[PDB]
Protein backbone atom coordinates (compact mmCIF):
# COMPACT_ATOMS: atom_id res chain seq x y z
CA UNK A 1 0.00 0.00 0.00
CA UNK A 2 1.43 3.63 -1.03
CA UNK A 3 1.75 6.26 1.01
CA UNK A 4 -0.39 7.79 -1.58
CA UNK A 5 -3.19 5.27 -2.63
CA UNK A 6 -3.47 5.10 1.65
CA UNK A 7 -4.10 8.89 2.25
CA UNK A 8 -6.60 8.80 -0.71
CA UNK A 9 -8.66 6.04 0.80
CA UNK A 10 -8.30 8.01 3.89
CA UNK A 11 -10.45 10.91 2.26
CA UNK A 12 -11.88 9.04 -0.33
CA UNK A 13 -13.61 7.08 2.58
CA UNK A 14 -14.34 9.49 5.80
CA UNK A 15 -17.84 10.34 5.45
CA UNK A 16 -19.12 13.90 6.14
CA UNK A 17 -19.03 17.22 4.84
CA UNK A 18 -15.84 19.38 2.82
CA UNK A 19 -18.06 19.08 -0.57
CA UNK A 20 -19.67 22.58 -1.07
CA UNK A 21 -18.56 22.07 -4.60
CA UNK A 22 -21.96 23.37 -5.30
CA UNK A 23 -23.04 26.84 -6.57
CA UNK A 24 -26.06 26.45 -4.72
CA UNK A 25 -24.40 25.24 -1.37
CA UNK A 26 -21.75 27.95 -1.47
CA UNK A 27 -24.40 30.96 -1.76
CA UNK A 28 -26.32 29.01 0.76
CA UNK A 29 -23.26 28.83 3.16
CA UNK A 30 -22.38 32.56 2.36
CA UNK A 31 -25.86 33.64 2.65
CA UNK A 32 -26.17 31.71 6.33
CA UNK A 33 -22.73 33.73 7.14
CA UNK A 34 -23.87 36.84 5.67
CA UNK A 35 -27.50 36.85 7.47
CA UNK A 36 -25.51 35.97 11.44
CA UNK A 37 -22.96 37.98 11.03
CA UNK A 38 -26.35 40.74 9.63
CA UNK A 39 -27.85 39.75 13.28
CA UNK A 40 -24.50 39.85 15.05
CA UNK A 41 -24.29 43.72 14.13
CA UNK A 42 -27.74 44.18 14.84
CA UNK A 43 -27.26 44.23 18.59
CA UNK A 44 -23.55 45.40 18.15
CA UNK A 45 -23.72 48.95 16.35
CA UNK A 46 -20.15 50.09 18.13
CA UNK A 47 -18.31 47.32 16.27
CA UNK A 48 -16.06 48.00 13.35
CA UNK A 49 -13.83 44.97 12.70
CA UNK A 50 -16.59 42.48 11.52
CA UNK A 51 -17.50 45.20 8.76
CA UNK A 52 -14.91 44.35 6.07
CA UNK A 53 -15.15 40.74 6.12
CA UNK A 54 -18.89 41.28 5.30
CA UNK A 55 -18.63 43.47 2.88
CA UNK A 56 -16.12 40.32 1.41
CA UNK A 57 -18.50 38.06 1.86
CA UNK A 58 -21.57 40.17 -0.12
CA UNK A 59 -19.29 40.98 -3.29
CA UNK A 60 -17.95 36.65 -3.56
CA UNK A 61 -22.04 36.58 -3.18
CA UNK A 62 -22.36 38.70 -6.01
CA UNK A 63 -19.56 36.64 -7.85
CA UNK A 64 -21.02 33.14 -7.24
CA UNK A 65 -24.61 34.36 -8.16
CA UNK A 66 -23.39 36.16 -11.52
CA UNK A 67 -21.61 32.66 -12.17
CA UNK A 68 -25.17 30.86 -11.64
CA UNK A 69 -26.97 33.36 -13.56
CA UNK A 70 -25.02 33.01 -16.66
CA UNK A 71 -24.33 29.42 -16.47
CA UNK A 72 -28.85 28.32 -16.13
CA UNK A 73 -30.78 30.56 -15.20
CA UNK A 74 -33.23 27.98 -13.97
CA UNK A 75 -30.97 27.09 -11.06
CA UNK A 76 -29.71 31.01 -10.42
CA UNK A 77 -33.60 32.00 -9.81
CA UNK A 78 -34.53 28.33 -7.86
CA UNK A 79 -31.46 29.34 -5.33
CA UNK A 80 -32.36 33.15 -5.15
CA UNK A 81 -35.96 31.81 -4.88
CA UNK A 82 -35.11 29.29 -1.55
CA UNK A 83 -32.77 31.95 0.07
CA UNK A 84 -34.60 34.51 0.05
CA UNK A 85 -33.23 36.78 -1.57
Amino acid sequence: LTQERKREIIEQFKVHENDTGSPEVQIAILTEQINNLNEHLRVHKKDHHSRRGLLKMVGKRRRLLAYLRNKDVARYREIVEKLGL
